DNA sequence: AAAA
DNA sequence: TTTTTTTTTTTTTTTTTTTTTTTTTT
């Protein structure tokens, strides 16, 4: 019974008319037909006959198949609060398949709307009777929502061929005050008024009675005065303010950029939902606002920039396993959802790869997705109570952050460490704003010249850490016979970073590596194997762990008090002339290699034996042919 | 037109003066209208009523058509001359005023005038006062009586805040429920400790005055902490539960200053947690005592007048090392509880040690974002709260756990040099 | 001259 | 140690209009 809905709903007929416009050639196959069915099913749940009407065409597939699968799809879309496709796609398809013949329908439609108003109110046009017409014309290029501060904001969908910034096609852009809408009202809407005027003139020409001619003359005279108010500034402001309500789409800001599988690139929007990555450079409906200005091309090793970057990167670090691991870790920066609670921390003598690769990745990802942070977020204590901290309000939605400065050797803290690497949550304040808690997801790295000071032994601080050090050195005096020395090129920094082409090549490298990791190790960065790492890191762990050094250097029962005093004096003698109030030493004493010497004195004291307190000196992999990026074999 | 509008819809809008002194608009949502996710059958705050504007311009217009046709009708019938002249003048004057309802300034004036009629005194401070009502994704949940009843129709309870977690009756046969129960039993083996720690976490849904008590348990690392704690917060939503900052405990007393936003959390909340430390810290034995006593406390927000509020929220804090406490008074050390984890998750679970299990790097990176597991966990919590209420009459202290009040009193036997 |  | 200053209110909210508008039309 589509006829009743046609009677009741004009939009239903209009939408059906749109279906009438585009060919059924794409309706024939299941994918596109299911797409349009889902789209119209998103618009209310009573349009079922319309698609059902659309179903009898080519009834051979409809019956025995299409007929029952249509209601199946309708039921499925009924309970799928999921990605939404709406009528905008149908209008775009109609504009594509049948251009210049569908429009006359739309001008007829909103001409009818305007004529209905002008007849109903004798040519006295006010606000909100132009807002409806404007919303009818451009309802697929503007969306209004309310942000936290309570202000209304305007977003518009850009299209090719209009003035715009660099590389923001097919994406929404925030606008403080809609210019394009004002020019549209002033210029494009004026054409419809001409249609109304000529229609009035036409019906005035035809012979009729006296009273009807008088009525038409009065209507024309009244409408003429109202015809020129669309150019008034205050009237346009009123129209915009009224139209703000019609355009509103609730739950738009809070769903903006929420999908972590979509990236905004310079030539469209990039999707890494499936393998391989698919580049969208046409109409779509995903709510993507932020972007990076780097165009994307498929990864091709034949590009000269690609070869140069690969060769230079291989020159940066020789070891194959370390190279693959550090590239896999960096490739996860493009992802923005929950990641592994891991952190990289590598330092070098100087003129190496530090403060270089991080920068390159930083520029490639753009300020929207990556940014540099401040080391005071680590080597400083927490701010007192609720003093606002705008520095911490970086990395809010950022996918990558890096550090490059240190002052000699200093502490690292652990509270901040266990705060900025966990896949949990975090809360903070910036300035003149209320307290806010935001999910944090970003790969982090730190570059320095000296080691960091760590004072702990638990997993909660050592699980999340990795360590590396450079094995090359760039200088103008490349002494031969030393492979750990290369002639520096003072051109990778002062230029070769500002060049867009190398940035595109590097982005291709990164996306290729992310695809490789996803399809090989199922996204588990810990699952990959690297002998140099998790050995050098645990060697660093074999330092910074003075308890074992004290045990191997200075170690009757002597009870327990001697141990903390011996540790403190050993600290003064070998480490620092200061105490460490290590009353807790007992628990990690028995957690250390002391169980065999552990004793339990009758005077309710569990103590140690074998306390030979030494005071002064009394004693007792493979290499590839020419393609390392080729991922190597399965063990790799 | 304000009187007419108030006649039309006076049952879907309420106006009250907020703290700052500016009128605000609330409206009651109904199924089948444009709306956010999971806020049905509840009042939603509205900065500027747009629905009222569109209603004024569209639905109220039909009445004007009735007036116009009535005028035409009484003009049709034969009468005197003067009466017809009067009716003509009336019709023309009304027609001149018929289009004013579409003007923006006129609508703004109408709304401003209607602000006085719609006002319902004492509406803000009576909002969300009842602790027995919970706003859920598919309505509002009542825990006044056992069993808990779900309201998904018309009512008059002034409920504004909510959580976006749909509620279903507790069915152990659901795969998510069984998986959560199994993982939870794996988290802590002891039956008594598991029951006690679940009873403590069950009271978080309550928002009235609770028993003064604090939970504080540490782990070696890679333990269930920050999994179930964050799970509870995710289930409850930021409206009812949110993370805190350890500076409210480790730092000194908050100086007079003027504002305090970090402490302005846990006002109207029912649950908060800390999961960050370093080495060890002192708790001052104060600035927490009033955060656990069932009394009120005073502080202020940004550029806002001084205010006080009640302290009603279950607390918990995690770390890796022990905490530093220096006191022996019966007043303190009595409203504290301590647990120590006995398990550990790793990729290499060496056998012969029951205190060791294979890690599953999937409970965290997902299994929290999935709505259905959150629904199952909410069902678990409501079932446990019902059990506690019907067994121990709502007294968390009356329940018995040999593992607790033994390890905690052993801690009391420490820290007493 | 009063009304639009 | 320095605790307070930095942040804060703000801060624009009357102008916009409205009305008229004489002239025009009756
Ligand atoms: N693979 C390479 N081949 C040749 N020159 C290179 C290569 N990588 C980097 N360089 C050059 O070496 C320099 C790198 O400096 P840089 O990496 O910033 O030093 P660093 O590692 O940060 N130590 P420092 O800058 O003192 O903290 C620049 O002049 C680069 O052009
Ligand atoms: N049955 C289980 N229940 C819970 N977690 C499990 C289970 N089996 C394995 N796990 C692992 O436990 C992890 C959750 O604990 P997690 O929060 O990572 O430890 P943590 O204590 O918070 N780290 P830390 O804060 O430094 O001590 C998951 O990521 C899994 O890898
Ligand atoms: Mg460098
Ligand atoms: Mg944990």
């Amino acid at each position: 019974s589509l006829s009743i809905l046609m009677l009741h709903d004009p939009e239903a007929r209009y939408l059906h008319k749109i279906l009438n416009l585009l060919p059924p050639e794409y309706y024939v196959e299941y994918p596109l037909w299911s797409n349009v069915v889902f789209a119209l099913a998103n618009t209310s749940a009573n349009y079922r006959p319309l698609a059902e009407w659309f179903s009898q065409k080519c009834p051979e597939k409809w019956n025995t198949g299409g007929k029952e699968k249509l209601e199946k799809l309708w039921n499925d879309a009924s309970h799928h609060t999921e990605k939404k496709i709406t009528k905008r796609s149908i209008m775009y398809w109609a504009h594509k398949h049948a251009p210049q013949q569908y429009k006359e329908i739309v001008e007829q439609g909103y001409f009818s709307i305007l004529a209905e108003y002008v007849y109903s109110y004798n040519g006295m046009l006010e606000h909100y009777m132009i807002a409806k017409v404007i919303y009818a014309m451009m309802g697929n290029k503007f969306v209004v929502d309310v942000d936290s501060n309570g202000k209304y904001v305007w977003f518009e969908f850009v299209l090719p061929g209009q003035p715009m910034n660099q590389g923001e096609i097919w994406k929404w852009r925030k606008e403080v005050n809609p210019d394009e809408l004002h020019i549209y009202i002033s210029e494009n809407f004026s054409r419809v008024m001409d249609r109304i005027t000529e229609h009035i003139k036409y019906h005035l020409s035809q012979p009729h009675e006296s009273n009807i001619l008088n009525y038409y003359k009065k209507l024309l005279k009244a409408f003429e005065r109202s015809k020129s108010k669309i150019f008034n500034d205050s009237f346009k402001k009123g129209v915009i303010r009224q139209a703000e309500f019609l355009f509103r789409q609730r739950s738009f800001i809070q769903t903006l950029d929420t999908n972590p599988h979509l990236l905004g690139v310079g030539n469209g929007v990039l999707s890494i939902e499936t393998i391989p990555a698919k580049l969208i450079n046409h109409f779509h409906e995903h709510p993507i606002h932020q972007y990076t200005h780097i165009c994307y091309v498929p990864f091709n090793p034949e590009n000269p920039w690609t070869k140069l970057l690969l060769n230079a990167l291989q020159d940066i670090i020789p070891e194959l396993d370390a190279r693959l691991w550090i590239m896999f870790y960096l490739s996860t920066a493009i992802f923005r959802g929950l990641k592994e609670a891991l952190m990289l921390l590598w330092l070098g003598g100087g003129c190496n790869g530090k403060t270089f690769l991080m920068r390159l990745v930083a520029m490639v990802l753009g300020d929207h997705y990556a940014s540099k942070l401040n080391i005071s977020l680590l080597t400083s204590c927490r701010e007192t109570a609720e003093k606002p901290n705008s520095a911490f309000m970086r990395l809010k939605g950022r996918g990558y952050g890096y550090f490059e400065e240190t002052n000699k050797s200093e502490v690292l803290n652990t509270s901040r460490l266990k705060e900025m690497v966990n896949p949990g949550d975090v809360t903070a304040r910036e300035l003149n704003q209320k307290q806010e808690s935001f999910q944090m997801t970003a790969t982090m790295v730190a570059a320095s010249n000296y080691n960091f000071i760590i004072d702990t032994t638990d997993h909660g601080t050592w699980r999340r850490l990795r360590h590396y050090r450079s094995k090359v050195k760039f200088c103008h005096n490349p002494d031969p016979s030393n492979p750990y020395e290369k002639k520096e090129d003072p051109r990778f920094i002062h230029e070769y970073i500002m060049d867009p082409d190398c940035q595109n090549a590097f982005f291709s490298i990164l996306v290729y590596f992310w695809e490789k990791l996803q399809k090989e190790y199922n996204g588990q960065i810990k699952k990959v194997f690297c002998p140099t790492i998790e050995s050098e890191t645990e060697a660093y762990r074999k330092s910074q762990d003075t308890l074992h050094r004290f045990i191997t250097e200075r170690v009757t029962v002597y009870n327990l008090s001697e141990v903390v005093t011996a540790y403190a004096e050993w600290y003064n003698t070998n480490i620092n002339v200061k105490r460490h109030i290590a009353l807790e030493l007992s628990q990690e004493l028995e957690n250390s290699v002391l169980e065999k010497y552990l004793q339990w004195s009758p005077n309710k004291t569990r103590i140690l034996k074998g306390c030979r307190i030494l005071h002064k000196f009394e004693t007792l992999i493979c290499e590839p042919k020419n393609k390392w990026w080729e991922w190597s074999p399965n063990p790799s």
